[PDB]
């Protein structure tokens, strides 16, 4: 038998199965093959189109094809044109989502197949889904690279640009998930999904630098991509990759993101452990289940409640439906990995479960269910009984996605084509070819990092240049660099805002956002003129920490490390450094000399650097082209001077020279009169700005902080810090110690956060806002470079941190009065923060250690699992400080490693007012857990009162000191906080005594 | 936990019996009775057995 018979058999199978139900009016396949359903999904039709394209490519190898490739290629083109038309039908939603990403403004995903219109409201679907758009982009660039023509005019290029801009911001907004259910509770909440972000990263990488028109194209067929978004997506993947979601330990939806459709996980060993884990935890006799504890269309499920009631998931386990389609995906992965053993085993497993039509055509049903007779028998013996096939397994109903995957897998298994043909864009590469790829790996090899970064020295003033030359430091003032131009960072953002504008539809282009250091490290050509920019760290900043040489040195070192470790483009990066004559400011001129000498030496903390003139570096280097533009103490107190008349305050402002008094008078004037009042030095706002700039020049930290509180300004980096804290797994609370506090659990827009923090600031204090700004930026930087230092942290509270800081500083002061925190330099606050954040050692009073540990809300490693195993062996429950933790709801709702229990236990633990009391309580809990796990014979007879136990230990140690040191009964238990846990007579022994006494009774 | 010196078994029996007498006086309002026949009567295991008093004596001796 020649190839003709097999190809004709595949053609008849496709005609009788896939293309039979195609809608000619739109080219979109429906979700149901019977009943005249008007609902259509995006994934199934796209997969069918991909399978048809694969079959056409397979049949292309015959010159006497009789035009059979023709109908398949044109069907793919018609489907893609229809889906593109349906996407472009909705235009207002895209613009709304580009500015304010919300479920209300999300792009609709389901619409009528007869006329391409919406049939169902967004209150019953959600409609928010990004994986479909990313997969559509990946496939469209796939077939464009193949040789197919889908785009005609320049308008679709602009639409693709807008779609890329919209999908760039997917790493923050939570999604409803591939299964539409999101959280396993199915209550109406959205959680982050690793598969969606992985697909987005793959599409963003693939779309970069590609000609959309195919064979012909000069200057209007390219796509521009920002590297910062790709870097952030990769970071989010690497952080969230081990666990698909916070509420889901493992799901079966991870395979397509880590298989042929994506090929996104280039880590081999972590890939192997993920594959082993998913196979071990999700293997079934009839295939792969979606994930654990899943009551999807099962026997007990009823069509009367969209949202599942709590504790129903516990009853829903053990009767999970079965999907054999994933055997085909594992078959695909095995065949691309060249492992015929997996191919044969999975084919043998698939052979009996497959069904036949009247003519014997293969059938792959959707899901498998157990009859009502084996509802309880199946629970005792997993898989003992036999399930039953679904409705779409006999006749009249099909699952077109299933037969599409089956036919593509059979086509690959029969060796009728090659993996290269189906992947012209080489998404998957072997280990021996991973040497000189773009956006993925460096030329030095995967397990190597020896990049050399180019740095250019440019002066600012001729006097500074000659002064540096007198000491041997060589630098060039900008006036001899006439052919080259140096521009700030706002030129590039305005230029990027210029592009992507269309008049017919209404288009705002790229949003005005700051550009990262990687983007500015490149060289630009505008109107034929070379443009080079320096990182945003050198430009003038109204803030105050930019006046400290140590902070700038640390920041530039961090930037150099970041450039070294996240650079993969062809060619050495370009770095520009500028030195101002105001930086020297007398005696401060030594550290900059040392840094320049070290830079000249060649190595900066293990990083190789090169220095030379700008003209040689710019010559012989690739310059990227932007051609779109051508086509297109105080003596004044608040209380005493509050009631003074306006003229008296104005005269006092006139005749006073103290900065603090001037600032407080300006504050009183703005609070009483308003910002629009006119003073002797212009408007109130102008005078405030002038005095703030003068204070910044004079480096009065209290004055600059108070002026900053006046200026109503904020840093443009809080959102990355909050989102990286959220994706790490920690929680952030903004507020003041001893006052109201706001808890953040999901990413929020900067406007809401700024509003809430500034209303709180107006309520309680004056100069705090800049203080929490400094603490949060420092904490984010430390967690970025030293992540293990914050180990054991769950809820971070800036107010408690700064209170502990002030307490430690007061202890250090001793006899001398405690130095005010508002007057501390940035270097001093950084050093003190690093000191207090240290793991701490002995020598100091153990009470202070307890206080600082409790203020940070420190928890021991493995505390949560110990609490869980305690409650499992606690028939009654645990009651601490008036809060109750009933065992039944938490056992029937929760499981071992899920985060909701950790949140609940932290909530019930956080009611303790005294932090060292909380630490004593957690130590007691750990001791109880250890002693109970060491001996299973002894069990609790009733609920335990931890307050009673700590009071008993209090009395016992009071008696012991009375016997030993002849100390009378003293109120308060502070001497215990002084007493170390371990030693001759520690707290742990007394905790063990109390536990032994409780168990004996 | 390790012993610091030689243990006196007779002493330990004496603390166990004294604690048993204190518990009996607290519970059943029984005065101090000579001889250990009451302690001999009590089973080693139960709600309050001899093993519990022996463990109390052991922990008291180890702690000191």
């Amino acid at each position: 038998e020649t190839l003709w018979d097999k190809l004709d058999h595949y053609y008849r199978i496709v005609k009788s199965t896939l293309l039979l139900y195609q809608s000619p009016t739109t080219g979109l396949f429906p979700t149901k093959t019977c009943g005249g359903d008007q609902k259509a999904k995006i994934q199934d039709s796209l997969y069918c189109a991909a399978g048809a394209w694969a079959l056409a490519l397979a049949y292309r190898r015959i010159d006497d094809d009789k035009g059979r490739t023709h109908e398949l290629e044109h069907s793919a083109i018609k489907c893609m044109r229809g889906i593109l038309y349906c996407y472009m039908r909705q235009a207002d939603k895209v613009q709304q989502f580009k500015q304010d990403p919300r479920p209300t403004t999300c792009l609709h995903s389901v619409f009528n197949v007869h006329t391409g219109d919406e049939l169902l409201s967004y209150e019953e679907y959600g409609h928010l889904q990004i994986n479909a758009v990313s997969l559509y982009l990946l496939y469209l660039v796939e077939m464009i690279s193949s040789g197919l023509q889908i785009i005609y005019n320049t308008d679709e290029v602009s639409f693709i640009q807008n779609l890329v801009f919209c999908v760039e911001r997917v790493y923050r907004v939570p999604d409803f998930g591939v299964w539409e259910r999101g959280s396993k509770y199915n209550n109406g909440s959205t959680e982050l999904h690793s598969s969606s972000v992985g697909l987005a990263k793959a599409a963003l990488e693939a779309i970069n630098g590609f000609n959309l028109f195919g064979n012909q194209g000069c200057s209007w067929s390219v796509i521009f991509v920002d590297l910062d978004a790709h870097n952030r997506n990769r970071q989010t993947l690497c952080s969230l990759l081990p666990r698909e979601s916070r509420s889901h330990n493992t799901d079966a939806a991870l395979l397509p993101c880590i298989s042929y459709p994506a090929f996104a996980l280039d880590d081999e060993v972590l890939f192997s452990q993920t594959l082993d884990k998913v196979v071990r935890k999700l293997k079934g006799k009839y295939g792969f289940k979606r994930f654990l504890r899943d009551g999807y269309r099962t026997s007990l499920e009823d069509p009367n409640r969209c949202y599942y009631k709590p504790a129903e998931i516990k009853l829903f386990d053990g009767i999970e439906c079965e999907f054999p389609i994933f055997f085909l995906y594992m078959m695909i992965d095995g065949v691309f990995r060249g492992n015929p053993k997996q191919v044969q085993e999975y084919q043998d497993l698939l052979t009996p479960v497959l069904h036949h039509t009247t003519e014997g055509y293969p059938v792959v049903p959707k899901y498998y269910y157990v009859p009502a007779d084996f509802v309880e028998y199946e629970k005792n013996n997993p898989g003992s009984q036999k399930r039953f096939p679904s409705n779409c397994g006999r006749d009249g109903k099909l699952f077109l996605w299933g037969q599409a995957l089956y036919i593509i897998a059979k086509l690959l298994a029969d060796e009728l084509i090659s993996p290269k043909d189906i992947d012209p864009v080489q998404r998957y590469v072997p280990l021996k070819d991973q040497r000189n790829v773009s956006m993925r790996f460096s030329n030095q090899g995967p397990l190597e990092n020896d990049l050399v970064v180019h740095v250019a020295l440019i002066a600012e003033s001729q006097r500074l240049q000659v002064f540096l030359n007198t000491y041997g430091i060589q630098t060039q003032t900008p006036q001899q660099v006439e052919p080259i131009q140096i521009w700030p960072q706002q030129e590039l953002v305005k230029a990027y805002l210029q592009l992507g504008i269309n008049e017919k539809l209404g288009l705002s282009g790229r949003p005005d956002r700051p550009i990262g250091c990687l983007g500015t490290s490149k060289i630009y050509r505008i109107l034929g003129k070379t443009v080079v920019c320096y990182p945003i760290i050198f430009d003038l900043s109204d803030f105050y920490m930019s006046q400290d040489v140590f902070l700038l040195i640390d920041d530039i070192k961090n930037a150099l490390q970041f450039i070294k470790q996240y650079w993969k483009m062809h060619g050495r990066p370009l770095f520009l450094v500028l030195i101002r004559e105001d930086n020297i400011r007398g005696s401060r001129f030594n550290p900059i000399l040392d840094m320049l000498a070290a830079l000249k030496k060649g190595i900066i903390g293990g990083v190789k650097v090169h220095v030379d003139r700008l003209q040689t570096l710019i010559s012989g280097a690739v310059v990227e082209q932007l051609d779109f533009l051508r086509i297109s103490q105080p003596d004044v107190n608040i209380s005493e001077w509050k009631d003074k008349p306006t003229h008296e305050i104005l005269q006092k402002l006139n005749d006073c020279s103290c900065l603090a008094s001037q600032a407080i008078l300006l504050g009183i004037l703005l609070k009483r009169e308003g910002p629009n009042f006119i003073t002797k030095e212009g408007t109130v706002s102008d005078h405030i700005e002038r005095v703030y700039r003068r204070a910044g020049s004079q480096k009065l930290w209290l004055a600059v902080r108070y002026g900053a509180a006046f200026t109503q300004k904020f840093s443009s980096s809080i959102a990355p810090h909050i989102t990286t804290f959220l994706v790490h797994g920690k929680q952030v609370t903004l507020g003041a110690f001893g006052h109201e506090e706001e808890v953040i659990s999901n990413p929020l827009s900067p406007r809401v956060i700024q509003n809430i923090i500034y209303y709180k600031c107006n309520t309680h204090d004056e100069r705090e806002a800049v203080i929490q700004q400094e603490l949060v930026i420092h904490i984010g930087w430390i967690i970025s470079n030293n992540p293990e230092l914050f180990s054991g942290m769950l809820k971070i509270r800036i107010g408690w941190i700064i209170h502990a800081m002030e307490y430690e500083l007061q202890i250090r002061g001793g006899d001398k009065p405690a130095l005010d925190l508002y007057q501390l330099s940035p270097s001093e606050v950084k050093q003190l923060l690093l000191d207090i954040l240290q793991p701490q050692q002995n020598g100091r009073c153990w009470l202070n250690r307890r206080q600082i540990d409790g203020s940070l809300n420190r928890t021991p490693t493995g505390f949560y699992d110990r609490v869980w195993q305690i409650l499992e062996r606690t028939p009654n429950g645990i009651i601490v400080a008036g809060k109750h933790l009933p065992q039944q709801p938490t056992l029937s709702d929760m499981t071992m490693y899920e985060m909701n229990f950790s949140l609940l236990v932290e909530d019930t633990l956080g009611n303790i007012d005294q932090p060292q009391y909380r630490q004593i309580v957690v130590e007691l809990l750990m001791v109880v857990s250890i002693v109970l796990e060491r001996n299973p014979e002894l069990e609790f007879q009733d609920k335990v009162d931890l307050d009673r136990l700590v009071k008993e230990a209090f009395n016992e140690f009071q008696k012991d000191q009375s016997r030993l040191k002849e100390i009378e009964k003293q109120d308060d238990m502070t001497s215990f906080y002084n007493t170390p846990p371990l030693g001759k007579r520690g707290t742990c022994s007394y905790l063990t005594k109390a536990v032994m006494n409780l168990l004996l009774e």
